[PDB]
């Protein structure tokens, strides 16, 4: 059962963000004393909706699902309370190079095993939840950053298009509930934390990405896009290719991509991933 | 909502880590999340794990140990947990061969968290009391963050040094904590010269508590003088002088704000690295 948290005891509230999926706002919990995040939107429809997707979370649990710690549903305030996570999102680490010019492999590699392990285990439970929102700006980043997939606004019980299979682009119940929805973004976001760049960089009207994707094209496969120092290069654009491709069937299973996965990531010594994040924060602090 | 059930023939690689008398804990990997999970395991004993298990299900929090799932089959029983790389508290302050200079900046990030996290469960509503907790109870993430585990007789609002005398209570654990806290600075066994716990619990009846002074807490401490009254504080004879976990946070917060996120990180690595070089 989810705690009822009193909007009165989140002090210190202040803003984050605002997207389509509600606004963000931090606030430190008056009893608990840490920080905590708190997505927040009068309406009726509109509460249902936020308290469907706490429900989500709340069953959701995993260790790379963003930690629900309870529901402020008072006539005042309606949001979502989350544990803080103190670096943002996957988009800001990938995009913001002044403030990242180093983000060393082993890292990345580590935060793409992490998000396929919160989808994989999101597509294990009883029924099989489908997220059908993933994205770089919806993979968190906690202190020593680590993965918390984030935003369930449009998950299902079994630019803002670039995550998204053509198939969907018109849904019908042929695809309504697909189950090769979500390895196609992670295609995409595989592509886009390896390349540090914007998906369809060059193309600047979005209809024109989403007729080019219905025709099969896809964000380039070159030296350019994929530098040739990516650990087990060829490996990584074979994930790559199969989790995007425009036959759905065709598309490989979380499990499947974790089973290739995990041999890649035991090529890292574990002490490396630790000194990536250091080399992240020593960088930094020093700017 | 409702808490998992976990086949046993999904946990592979099944492994002894520990065994005591809350049970045999058990390293795993399960087979279709593919993580690393631990297990404690053992019709009387049959609802006491239930009991525990859903306790940890409802107290969910940053520093409790995340429960993944109950294995209730007819061959076995067992709660399944996060696995926890680090291992526990108890070893990192006393395998002093293998952690020579535990950085002070992450003991203190150990205490604040513990206190976090025992703060957390009295806040509960009900309120719930651990009345367990000693240092081979706090457990150690991958990056040394705390996880609170052993819920076994925790209760709805060398195994004794940590219980306060009245005991032979909503003052419990902050009696226990003070005994860690004092654990965590000196790097001592509380009443090391102790060879029978009855001796722990005749001079702890009659007020006495581990030694406070200069070979036990040396003079260089961080913060010697606010910690000690801390732990006098709360390990005091009169359950009604110890005082609240929200207190202690009050204590400790202006310490930990004065440590820079990479001094952490740089004794996390140096930590982690000594493991691996034994
Ligand atoms: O764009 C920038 N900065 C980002 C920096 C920090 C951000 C964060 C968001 C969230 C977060 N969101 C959230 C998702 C959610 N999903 C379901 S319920 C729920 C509740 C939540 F609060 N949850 C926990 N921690 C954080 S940190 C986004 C803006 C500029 C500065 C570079
Ligand atoms: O003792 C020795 N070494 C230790 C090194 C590593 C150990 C670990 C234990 C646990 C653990 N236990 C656990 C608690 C629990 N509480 C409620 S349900 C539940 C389920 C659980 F699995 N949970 C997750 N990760 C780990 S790592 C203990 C042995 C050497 C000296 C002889």
């Amino acid at each position: 059962a989810l705690p009822t948290i009193p909007y009165h005891k989140l002090a210190d509230l202040r803003y984050l963000s605002r997207g389509a999926s509600g606004t963000v706002s931090s606030a430190r919990h008056a009893d608990w004393r840490v920080q905590v995040a708190v997505k927040h939107l009068l309406l009726d429809s509109e509460r249902k909706d936020v308290l469907r997707e706490a429900e989500i979370l709340h069953k959701a649990r995993f260790s790379y699902i963003l930690p629900i710690l309870g529901i402020c549903n008072e006539p005042e305030f309606l949001g979502i309370v989350t544990e803080y996570m103190p670096n943002g999102s996957l988009n800001e680490l990938l995009h913001r190079k002044t403030e990242y010019p180093d983000v060393a492999w082993p890292l990345r590699f580590r935060i793409l095993h992490e998000i396929a392990l919160g989808v994989n285990y999101l597509h294990n439970m009883t029924p099989p939840l489908l997220h059908h929102d993933l994205k770089t700006q919806n993979i968190l980043l906690d202190n020593e950053f680590h993965v918390k997939i984030a935003d369930f606004g449009l998950s299902k019980w079994r630019g803002t298009i670039i995550y998204m299979p053509p198939e969907n682009y018109e849904p019908g119940q042929k695809s309504r509930a697909s189950i090769k929805h979500d390895i196609y973004s992670y295609a995409v976001i595989t592509w886009e934390v390896l390349s540090r760049k914007q998906p369809f960089e060059d193309v600047t009207n979005p209809l024109q990405i989403m007729y080019s994707v219905s025709q099969g094209h896809r964000p380039v496969i070159n030296e350019e896009s994929l530098p040739y120092d990516i650990p087990h290069r060829a490996r990584m654009i074979s994930l790559i290719e199969s989790g995007w491709a425009q036959n759905p069937d065709e598309r490989p299973s979380f499990l499947k991509c974790l089973i290739e996965l995990e041999p890649v990531l035991r090529t890292f010594e574990e002490i490396t991933f630790l000194e990536a994040v250091i080399q992240l924060k020593k960088t930094k602090l020093q700017s």
